[PDB]
């Protein structure tokens, strides 16, 4: 009674997809909500425009749309999906899990599903869970969806970060591969950051004293910026070594679109060559939280700017002050 | 990335729990709703449950259960590579509870993320931990299921106020020489979304009182019928993919929805007389994802069963979904 010796295997991203809210919002329109200047929102962040979800574009709608596109690219039917993992931090329904409603809508009635909550690092955590699942021999096809409506958790009328977070969703399908297509994940924390990226309040408080009402992100952007340059850079190189790869091996670098500036710093401290394509979707996407790396990944692969099978470095980082990232073989363009 | 890492096997090395100090008998329950002790016990098997006080927040409960598991496993917080927290009663969008818990615990060398899958949460987390360890990328993983079901039930509503309790349970998983955790089985029934869901989302709360704070609403009979139809075959599947029959079982740890369902599961499943079946609901009530963790901690610490013995664990509920697996039990502590 020593159990069965399951037969592992290899896995990698078979297909990617995404959903981008129809309503685009330029910095000019953002300056009509807050007291800013299109010119500040760009030299500091790097955003020229972001997309904001409309009432009908719930995270479920966006997640199912992003998922379908991923399944089409991978050429996999919903019936073949064994697990659906949804990463989000902007869900106001305690239960049942969003991942179960998405699976059901998609037609994947053979699947299970949890939701996952890890702030910006969410997609890279979900992806490593998917990789481990398939490689364990227990699952063959896994769907990973990162759907966020950050606008629901941020006061647009708050120059703090009202020009920062965008909406949208990204998905990836992982399945069998003859060779390792996803490198080991690397993850870590700062526990002293809890006060750098928290919620104005908890819904529990909202009901007891309305005074501090509806929850919403508040951030000490200097501390996180320094944390990002301090720990995210080393993690990125670790993510590289653990997978047996160097900066020069990459054909792409898809970091969470927190800020083009931080992105410049990262690309800088990391020694990223000029030949390796770097995601900067933040320009017109904004900051989409855990969906950020997924949205970017989808754009990258579907551009032709990079060939299949080539190494790509991904890494999300943020709230709680925690990161997660891994290196992976890009899929063939659709 | 191309690099074949070294796989190992994993098992549960320690288990722990935190049970709120306040015990609430059916008699006290009946002073909150129009009901009787006879009715409650006859319909659920529950005689008493523990209700968390203001100071026993899910983070407090999670930390305490985690320290018991770590103590039992003889593992240092510094040795923890991942912290997975399962919970559906968290009113804080970010940062992740897991990160807050990992910090207070002392495990600053870990990352982690929150998991949300209603009653199936602990089993999904366990399969993530087993996979992480077995993949070679992590050596020790901490899984914590912590809940205050009382925070999302009315307490005055006659329909379910006598079913939930609060509490947390945890488990440490690490390397083993032989497979110590079977493959996870999981599935859903999406047409059952309307049988167990929230009275409203915080979104709808923020827009109109009354509406109340999001509270749990389910269809006894529908959930019970689905569990009997789908969970009995899932339980058998869990044994099969691990290469076991029900007779090699020393224990059965089903989610404690209530003892009447468990009674049917045991009967339909054909669990032999020699197997210990957790019936913790009798004094614990239903604690959602923490149900199985609490029952496992109690089982192991009872001294009724030996380390190494096969145990079947399965959680089931929202919405609808389940996840379960077989595993080799830890030696009881001392
Ligand atoms: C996943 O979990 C989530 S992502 C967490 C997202 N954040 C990041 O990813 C990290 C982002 N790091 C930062 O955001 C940086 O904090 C900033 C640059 C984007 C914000 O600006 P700064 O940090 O440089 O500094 P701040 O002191 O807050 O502002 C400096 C002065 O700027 C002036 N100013 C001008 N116009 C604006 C507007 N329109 N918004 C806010 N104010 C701006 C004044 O704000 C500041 O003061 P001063 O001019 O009197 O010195
Ligand atoms: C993880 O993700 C989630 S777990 C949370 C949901 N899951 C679980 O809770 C476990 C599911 N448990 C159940 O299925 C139970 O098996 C029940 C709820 C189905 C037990 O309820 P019954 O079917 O036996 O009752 P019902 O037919 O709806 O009502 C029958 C009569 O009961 C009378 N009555 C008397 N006292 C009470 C009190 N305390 N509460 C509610 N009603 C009571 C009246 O209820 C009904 O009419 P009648 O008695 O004249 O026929």
């Amino acid at each position: 009674p020593g159990l069965r010796v399951p037969e592992r295997r290899f896995s990698r991203v078979l297909g990617v997809g995404s959903y981008r809210p129809r309503r685009e919002v330029s910095n000019k329109e953002v300056c009509t909500w807050i007291d800013s200047t299109e010119e500040w929102i760009e030299t500091r962040t790097g955003i020229r425009s972001r997309r904001i979800a409309e009432p009908d574009e719930t995270i479920q709608v966006m997640g199912v749309a992003a998922s379908r596109r991923a399944l089409e690219h991978a050429g996999v039917d919903p019936a073949e999906i064994d697990l659906v993992v949804v990463s989000t931090m902007t869900n106001f329904v305690h239960t049942p899990p969003l991942s179960v409603a998405i699976a059901h809508e998609l037609g994947a009635d053979n699947a299970g599903g949890f939701d996952l909550s890890a702030a910006c690092a969410g997609f890279c955590h979900a992806l490593s869970i998917a990789a481990d699942a398939v490689e364990s021999g227990g699952s063959r096809h896994v769907l990973v969806v990162a759907t966020e409506r950050m606008t629901d958790v941020i006061d647009l009328a708050d120059r703090s970060l009202s020009f920062l977070f965008g909406d949208g969703a990204g998905a990836a399908v992982v399945g069998p591969s003859d060779v390792p297509g996803i490198g080991p994940v690397v993850r870590g924390i700062d526990g002293t950051g809890l006060g750098s990226l928290h919620m104005s309040s908890s819904w529990d408080q909202y009901v007891e004293d309305p005074s501090v009402g509806r929850p919403a992100l508040v951030m000490d952007g200097k501390r996180v910026f320094r944390w990002a340059v301090a720990d995210v850079v080393p993690a990125a190189r670790e993510a590289l070594e653990v997978a047996g790869l160097t900066v020069g091996d990459l054909v792409a670098f898809v970091p969470h679109q927190a800020n083009l500036r931080i992105i410049d710093v990262l690309v800088d401290r990391l020694g990223v060559p000029e030949h390796v394509v770097v995601s900067r979707d933040a320009e017109d996407t904004g900051n989409t939280s855990s969906a950020s790396v997924a949205l970017a990944l989808d754009r990258l692969v579907r551009s032709g700017a990079v060939p299949g099978g080539g190494p790509a470095l991904m890494i999300g980082f943020g709230a709680g002050l925690s990161y997660a990232g891994q290196a992976l073989l890009l899929p063939d363009p659709p």
